[PDB]
């Protein structure tokens, strides 16, 4: 449900 940017990004 999270984003991706979160790991793939920050």
């Amino acid at each position: 449900g999270n984003h991706w940017a979160v790991g793939h990004l920050m």
